[PDB]
């Protein structure tokens, strides 16, 4: 019923999602996320998931940037849903890849969370665990 | 007399079905399904099994979404009128093949249970038993 | 609210549509049909004219045969629905000119209409009425 | 404060918009119009038209479909928006230019008001008309 | 002391806030606004403008977009700090020339005042005066 | 919370920052630094780490300036914003290698800490703890 | 019932009349002008207005004098009826834009209220409200 955060990720990018499952809900965290292809039975409508679970379910969400993140369409949609929605810091982009693309236009007034940088990597999963659990 | 799900599908696409009745029927969930090749004795009327099964027998439809299935019209006439019917989620699109045709514009507003994406191919047959195992 | 016949007819036949309406409705038999682009309001779903109009509300239904009724697919729909609903004769259809395609063969147990035929017009008008007009 | 349509349309329409007030608001049907280069005060962020003026202050929402309609980003979110908050018909779409394009696919279970057909133009204002003023 | 809108131009748009001074203040409508090079005494610290005028005497603040706009670093440093001051729409942009540039992405979130419309110049100075003069 | 002192460094130069904290921090003068990359959760606004951490939370502020730091903008915002703000000497320049590029203008009314003449090398480190220890 | 000021303008001007109302009576000052186009309903007799409406109604007349204004022959009998009337300065005429032709020489004896002086248009307004306004 109740849960934690959605996640708006890219198909393409699943294994990167499988690595935060592993790291966040198995851990002695114990956090609660919500995935599309995990507990959304078939049948039912797309104009739901938004007005439902991002709306009265989850507490935050999380942005996977990547390149082919920027052709995917409903990625995008659910986006601007979030920003339209509303200190609680109810959007938390994350970027793990080299990408090539600009960055997005939308999302540049949000300080995001970076994992391609050599001498920063250590501090990545220890801000990622309390940005989510905190109240 | 009843059922839980009448089953759409081109006649170019049977072993699919005969997988989904091994798997549904003759394990310990007990469904219940209608073939049309196996509970339609001939000499029947057409215009009865869209009025009579799918509508006062039949709880739910599952289309069996292919290439071929563009091609036939009684399957099209079949998925219309399973929509002009009618919470209850009474259809379940399925796409189990490496189609190279775009996807119906028809039944674009609903979930589709996926089997073609490798890395998700283990949630498949429990997510399809829920939702058909769903009052 | 109630009415006497539903109209199908192709968007590129609407001069006839009008020419039967000043014949039978403006004339002093007094009925009334529902035309779609006259008692619709915009905004309705596509389903419910189907299950409300002509299940609920409609008596008969007449199918302006022509030849660009062979290319639209809801008259197709519409009249696939009113066959498989059933002495009461609830199906007229009307060809008003010249095909140089084959009728329809779903419709060739059912006595058309013909108005081609030079000798026949005094006939046409006076049998429509009748027909209509019946319980 | 309160209206009773909220207009989306491209800005490189905006002769058709004057005839719509021009018709609709300056005649005796007295009804009320909330157009954005008109009633949004400048210096208003984007976010908030959504969240307040679409959904708790208007009560309809009007789009005028067209060719150029096709390539602004804000107009798509606005209708995506309209559909996923919702028999009351929160959504009227409406024709009036000769489109050399496909008319949008979203917009595929919901009758379009037309108006470049030259026989039927005696009806539109009247079934627009009707349609606005229901409660 | 008091004012009611800083204007942020660059010196190549002279004109325009001028003839801005000659519509709003020399006009019925009673309004103050603060030019530059007009109430500034010569010999003052430029550091003390953000500081003490745009932070704490004026009201509102108004920023000529332009073309040249984009050269001045003045300008973009004002733009910043009254961006990072603060539902109370505190910045308005102004458009009135023909563009060969894209419009700036730090003032996307927010509705210009357009003013090149040849249609849409009857609203301007009205809309205008009412964003300013609220309290 | 409260801290000492506010780090302005471009991303192409970390090693520095990292040093300055090994000599300042793990010593015995027991100082306190605040780094965007290391005390700043993800999802936070940028316009508030200006005007809530530089404002009410340092004291002072250290700006490492080499031939990276001139093309990013979010750090010349920062260093005019610092500027604009304010005996405290509420601002300390660290020059620490070899830049071809000329020295900036805005800077150039306060005395440097230099690290590249190998003849005050051994004055460098109290002489910077110094001012940071300062009241 | 009650009025503030007969206006005797030409057909061809009635921007200047809209102006008039806007900058008059949406201020403050709160004033009440009778216009033909907006008090008179149709199929009053013409003899009426004058001896009625400006006799024992209006208080001032004011007059747009413009080119078009010496081709209506109304314009004529309505100003010398004003004149035959009558300290209580019950006549204003009023100058706006440049005129190719003479003054009218039956104005010639009372001082009008410039506009199209560059130099002395920031007095045009405040007068001539104080003029209306005077008892």
């Amino acid at each position: 019923e109740r849960f934690d955060a959605f996640i708006c990720y890219c198909p393409s990018d699943i294994q990167f999602v499988q690595e935060m499952i592993r790291q966040l809900e198995q851990t002695n965290y114990r956090l609660k996320l919500c995935v599309s292809d995990r507990d959304v039975l078939p049948g039912t409508c797309v104009w739901s998931i938004a007005s439902e679970l991002i709306e009265k379910r989850c507490r935050r969400m999380v942005v996977v940037v990547s390149d082919d993140y920027l052709q995917s369409k409903e990625c995008d949609f659910q986006t601007k849903f979030a920003l339209s929605l509303s200190h609680q810091k109810r959007l938390i982009p994350i970027k793990y890849k080299a990408m090539k693309k600009e960055f997005p236009s939308i999302l540049r007034f949000i300080t995001v969370c970076d994992y391609t940088n050599p001498c920063t990597k250590s501090w990545f999963w220890t801000r990622l665990a309390k940005a989510l659990s905190l109240p």
